[PDB]
């Protein structure tokens, strides 16, 4: 039976909240039924007057807090295995973030603050269509010092045999990454980030190749494996190319070999290792059934690691993770019925 806080995540925490709107608040907002964007000044209102005037649901959101909850849901039992720290406002949605993070039996303690509200991530639904709006606020306003560094927190973190961080992280406290990551290579044990966005590989090229020596596992996809390579000089297109080369990159703990794993949407799921590259194909091909795939990398990692903590072999860690996503894109953004049947 695995132990309480086996698996540890932190990130930039949002609250979800989904509801069906309609024409007057797309328009109000200048919303088009399909659009996906960070926040602007025109959009700072938007969640008060969506939780106001429509029937919302509320999830815990944020990528890594997502890979968190995914794996949570996957393992089932202990619930709180999974850990996750990250930066919330002192508001309303800051508790009901915290009541959605421990419904879904994920051990979250964030780092609380006052100059800025909890992040949110609004799904504005009209039909068949979904607006995203996400204002990331008191994500990006996490401090090592007053949190992590703190001995209740840290002892966290060394409860873990499984760490998970988005590169999404490194925008925000790369001193804290650098730290768990150094960490996890000191106590040998298992290191693992998501390139998560190609401007990560390229404005946060310091931070990211600061910490890829303690990275066990590298998660990405074709699109950022792509702009990674071409800032690091790989010389090459290829998928599997660029996912040999990432894989054999300095590496300070070699009492485990990394390991590289890149998903293609649709196309095989490459994974490099450090005799071979061995693509994993996605059976899940019924295109017409995906209503969203917002999530679904984040689904995949999560899947990945409910296996990883019990030392499952690779290709259940694999098909774990196709089986969270093709779970996740059938349903609006990361959202899971209440138990799996993952078999
Ligand atoms: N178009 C798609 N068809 C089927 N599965 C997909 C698609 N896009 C994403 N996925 C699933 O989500 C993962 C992450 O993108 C993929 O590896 C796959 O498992
Ligand atoms: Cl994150």
């Amino acid at each position: 039976a695995l132990s309480e806080n086996v698996l540890f995540g932190m990130g930039n925490p949002l609250l979800d909240i989904s509801a069906v709107v309609d024409k007057d608040f797309l328009d109000k907002y200048s919303l088009k039924p399909n659009d996906q964007i960070l926040a602007e000044d025109k959009h700072k209102e938007l969640f008060d007057e969506l939780v106001k005037k429509f029937k919302v649901e509320y999830h815990a959101g944020g990528s890594t807090q997502n890979s968190m909850k995914v794996a949570q849901w996957l393992i089932q039992e202990p619930h709180k295995a999974a850990t996750f720290f990250g930066c919330i406002g002192i508001d309303k949605f800051g508790e009901i973030l915290k009541r959605k993070a421990a419904d879904a039996h994920v051990d979250a303690h964030y780092y609380e603050q006052n100059e800025q509200p909890t992040g949110t991530c609004a799904a504005c639904i009209t039909g068949g269509n979904r607006s995203l709006v996400a204002n990331l606020a008191a994500a990006n306003c996490y401090k090592k010092e007053k949190h992590l560094d703190l001995e209740r927190n840290w002892v966290l973190v060394e409860k873990a045999r499984v760490y998970y961080i988005a590169g999404f992280f490194l925008t925000v406290s790369p001193e804290s990454v650098l730290k768990v990551a150094r960490y996890a290579a000191e106590n040998n044990r298992v290191f693992t980030l998501n390139l998560s966005a190609p401007f990560i590989s390229q404005f946060f090229k310091e931070a990211l190749m600061d910490v890829m020596p303690y990275v066990d596992i590298l998660f990405g996809n074709e699109t950022e494996a792509a702009t990674f390579a071409r800032e690091q000089g790989f010389e090459t297109k290829d998928i599997k190319e660029i996912a040999k080369k990432a894989q054999a990159l300095p590496k300070v703990n070699s009492k485990r070999q990394r390991t590289v794993i890149f998903t293609q949407g649709r196309d095989d799921t490459i994974v490099a290792a450090e005799n071979d590259v061995t693509a994993f194909p996605v059976l899940d091909q019924n295109q017409e059934e995906i209503i969203d795939t917002n999530g679904a990398g984040d689904a995949f990692v999560g899947g990945f690691l409910s296996q990883l903590v019990s030392d499952k072999p690779l290709t259940e860690c694999i098909r774990a993770g196709h089986y969270a996503a093709s779970v996740i894109i059938r349903r609006t953004g990361c959202t899971f019925p209440e138990k799996p049947d993952f078999h």
